[PDB]
């Protein structure tokens, strides 16, 4: 369900979009070209861009929620708290009056994965669609995302969560992990269990293409 079927009009805008001998602007509400929109595509690995896109499209669609574009957590694990300081107030709220944190991680930048930070059940969520099992990788983003809490919240909340690894559909093929944390985004964000297939990830592709090309952040 969470992932709509589009109608065929909407999917040939698609897909004359795709074939599209390409401009600049698609949107610019975050700048996306033609070249950024291609990575969409059927086999194409999603670019920074698109899963920012993503992001401020849930913020927009969701309420008490904030997710980060993937600069977010390299600025943070490179230049520490003091490195993002100012993010959330960019935000127009603060930490304390949120459901939940979504940052998009870009290991190694060819690996996509997701931390959820879920302030009212209290758990820090390490979220990946190629996951080998708990790692030295996502052990240092959960302490990074904590330490995170700890400091915004100027020490009030955070040191009591719970850092866990959160299963989630595994990707049949080595590309399709930036779609991938979008559903994880999505249905998180609904509060959904994280049941969704590869169909529904191939929907997902053809979903956020339409949402760029109808400019859905209005």
């Amino acid at each position: 369900s969470l992932v709509p079927e589009l109608n065929e009009k909407d999917d040939d805008q698609v897909q004359k979009a795709l074939a599209s001998r390409e401009n600049t602007q698609l949107m610019n509400r975050i700048e996306i070209t033609v070249r950024d929109f291609k990575t969409l595509a059927p086999r194409r690995w999603l670019n920074d861009t698109i899963i920012e896109f993503f992001m401020k499209y849930i913020e927009k669609s969701t309420p008490n929620t904030v997710a980060f574009n993937s600069f977010f957590y390299t600025n943070l694990s490179e230049r520490g708290y003091q490195g993002v300081r100012r993010w959330m107030k960019r935000k127009k709220t603060q930490i304390d009056k949120l459901d939940k944190i979504f940052t998009p991680i870009n290991l190694n930048q060819s690996h996509w994965a997701l931390g959820i930070i879920d302030l009212k059940k209290k758990t820090i969520g390490y979220v990946d669609s190629l996951s080998n099992g708990p790692n030295a990788m996502s052990f240092a983003i959960l302490t990074d995302l904590q330490k995170y809490v700890m400091e915004e919240s100027k020490h009030t909340i955070g040191e009591d969560f719970d850092l866990i690894h959160l299963d989630c559909p595994q990707q049949p093929n080595g590309y399709d992990c930036g779609i991938y944390v979008c559903m994880n985004t999505l249905y998180g964000s609904a509060d959904a269990p994280l049941d969704f297939d590869y169909k529904d990830a191939i929907r997902m592709r053809r979903f956020i293409a339409h949402l760029i090309l109808t400019d859905a952040l209005k």
